[PDB]
Parts: structure tokens; sequence; C-alpha cells
């Protein structure tokens, strides 16, 4: 079978903690009354939620109410425990309250309000400095949750709220997040297609916090190169082919050999053979103002087949790309 793997950082943070911290199944959830909140308008509608802007009628403050479509009860409890554990963390969305509507009995999570700037509007107004500043802000959130023994597992532009006027960033949507336990086999059907690490695509279940670092690398490539998404797969099998077209097929085989991964028979038939491309080949007239040798070196140390070889969030924070900022 496959060779075991563990995170290079915060490996045993949950092992040395009591049951209370990570056993979300035994966590007691106390649901308040939604009558303190008046729903104002719909902000977004996710995979299994309806997000509304709301007013807390007890203090006239704006909040956000995420109304959960009652899926597996264990999943709601997992998201609550993680948000409660990370509450107050740098650039982490703050869970202010947990409520239930008296008549519907539907569960709902109450969050601090974020005045989100449009992805297309932000994409056309960001400078080299803005990208470095916001990348550093995301790194603070990731180093923090990883230190708290949690992997986000759905890192992407849509899960990062930015109030550009106030230069305020929040990592949201902790519904796929999970407690890291060294040597544990996790579900590989996590993260959004374009952001899936090669470990998920090759069905390597013993992954860690390093999955988040790959996703972060995909977001950085899309920003500096102005190609969204950067790895544009049409399905999960094709997603690995898009990565292989850039990173090369040689290093993919070295990766599967190192971890003794049993690659699906179908892959050899669609992967083909591809050379490793130089990051500079993605530089053009429309994006050259966002590219620098430091950005390319940083991106290269994030987007690597081998999850263990990828930089950790704290290592990434020390990289020369962040010196100016
Ligand atoms: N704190 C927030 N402030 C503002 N908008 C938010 C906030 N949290 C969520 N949203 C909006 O709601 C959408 C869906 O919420 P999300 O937490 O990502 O749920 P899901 O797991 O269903 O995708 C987001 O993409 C965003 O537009
Ligand atoms: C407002 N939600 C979309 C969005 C847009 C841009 C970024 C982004 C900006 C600079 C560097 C890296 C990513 C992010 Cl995280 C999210
Ligand atoms: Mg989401």
């Amino acid at each position: 079978g496959p060779v075991p793997s563990r995170a290079r950082v915060y490996t045993d943070v949950n092992t040395h903690r009591p049951s209370e911290y990570w056993d979300y199944e035994s966590h007691v959830v106390e649901w308040g009354n939604q009558d303190d909140y008046q729903l104002v308008r719909k902000l977004g509608r996710g995979k299994y939620s309806e997000v509304f802007e709301a007013i807390n009628i007890t203090n006239n403050e704006k909040v956000v109410v995420k109304i959960l479509k009652p899926v597996k009860k264990k999943k709601i409890k997992r998201e609550i425990k993680i948000l409660e554990n990370l509450r107050g963390g740098p650039n982490i969305i703050t869970l202010a309250d947990i409520v239930k509507d008296p008549v519907s009995r539907t569960p709902a999570l109450v969050f601090e309000h974020v005045n989100n700037t449009d992805f297309k509007q932000l994409y056309q107004t960001l400078t080299d400095y803005d990208i470095r500043f916001y990348m550093y802000e995301i790194l603070k959130a990731l180093d923090y949750c990883h230190s708290m023994g949690i992997m986000h597992r759905d890192v992407k532009p849509h899960n990062v709220m930015i109030d550009h006027e106030h230069r305020k960033l929040r990592l949201i949507d902790w519904g796929l997040a999970e407690f890291y336990h060294p040597g544990q086999e996790y579900n590989v059907r996590v993260a959004s297609r374009y952001f899936k690490g090669p470990e998920l695509l090759v069905d390597y279940q013993m992954y860690d916090y390093s999955l988040d670092m790959w996703s972060l690398g995909c977001m950085l490539a899309s920003m500096i190169f102005r190609k969204e998404p950067f790895f544009h797969g049409h399905d999960n099998y094709d997603q690995l082919v898009r990565i292989a077209k850039v990173l090369g097929t040689e290093d993919l085989y070295d990766y599967i050999d190192k971890y003794n991964i049993e690659l699906d028979p179908r892959f050899n038939d669609i992967l083909g053979r591809h050379s490793r491309k130089r990051w500079e080949r993605f530089v053009h007239s429309e994006n050259q103002h966002l590219v620098s040798p430091e950005a390319l070196d940083f991106l290269d140390k994030l987007l690597r087949y081998d999850h263990q070889s990828r930089l950790t969030a704290r290592e990434a924070m020390e990289h020369p790309y962040f010196y100016t900022v």
C-alpha cells in the first residue's frame, strides 16, 4: 500500500490536546433565538447554505446569517467546533452567535459582517503591492489555523472576503475544515476542482495542512498571471492533466514513486508526456507589472507535487517576496 506521511509542522498539536478540543461529535451545541436578528437581504447562496445580511435588533449592528440546509448533523457540529476553536484568530471570520429559527428549526451561524469587494472589480484594480499585502494576510490565517490543528481544505478566492477600502481580509467557509491527526486517512473529495492538490487527484488520503498551501499557490498564480483559474480542469481527472501540462509528467512519477501511490489505470492514457514549463513563459504584456523574480521563486516553492516539499505558512511568511510589504 502507500507509504505513510505526516505534516512537517504542528504534527502532534491535536494528539497532545484533550478530547474536548477535537471530538466535535461529543461537542454540546447551544442554539440561541434567531428573533434577535432581522434578515435584511441575500448576500450569497453556497453549496448547502443561504447567506443573508442581518441586523442584531439588540444593538443595531450589521451581521451575516448563514442558514444551513440540514445535511449530516456531524458536519454542522464540525464547522461550529472549528469556528469556536479559531474564534478571535487573525483574519479568521468571527462566529458571533449560533441560533435557530423558532418556527423552521433550521440551524444558522451568525458571523461578523464583511463588506466584500467584487472579485472582478478587485482583479482589475490590484497592484503588485496589493497582491503581496493580501497574500501575507491569508498566510497569517493559515499559519494560525494550522497551529490550532485545523486544515481549511477549501482555500479559493470565493472563500476569502476582502473589504479593500479598509484593507480587511477574512478567511471564511469552514464547512469542509477538519482536525489534523497524524497518519489519518481523509476524504479526498474536498476543495474546489481548480484548487485541489495533486494528493487529492491521485487519491492519496494521508494528506495535511500542506493541501492549503497548494490552493494558496493556485490563487497566487491566477493573480500574478491574470489567468483565472490557473489550472482549468473540466473534471477531476482532467485537473491532474492541467497541472501536468505545467509541472511536467517526470516529477509527477517521482511523486507517486516516493509515496508508493497506486495511480488509476486511466491516468497513463490521458496524462501523456509533458516537459516542465518555466514560470516566465506565463509572463505577458497584461500581467508583467505583477510579476517579479521573487514572486516566481515564491510560487515555485508552493506549487509542488510533493506536499512535504511545499513551504509551510510560517516559512512562506519569511520569503523575500514579502520584504517590501
Ligand atoms: N462574513 C461574511 N460577510 C459577507 N459575505 C459573506 C460572509 N460569509 C459568507 N458570505 C457570502 O456568502 C457566500 C456563501 O457563504 P459560505 O460561507 O462561503 O457558504 P458555503 O459553504 O455554502 O459555500 C460567500 O461566497 C459570500 O458571498
Ligand atoms: C473578494 N473575494 C475574491 C478575491 C479576490 C482576490 C483575492 C486575492 C487578492 C490578492 C492576492 C491573493 C488573492 C482573494 Cl483572496 C479573493
Ligand atoms: Mg464557500
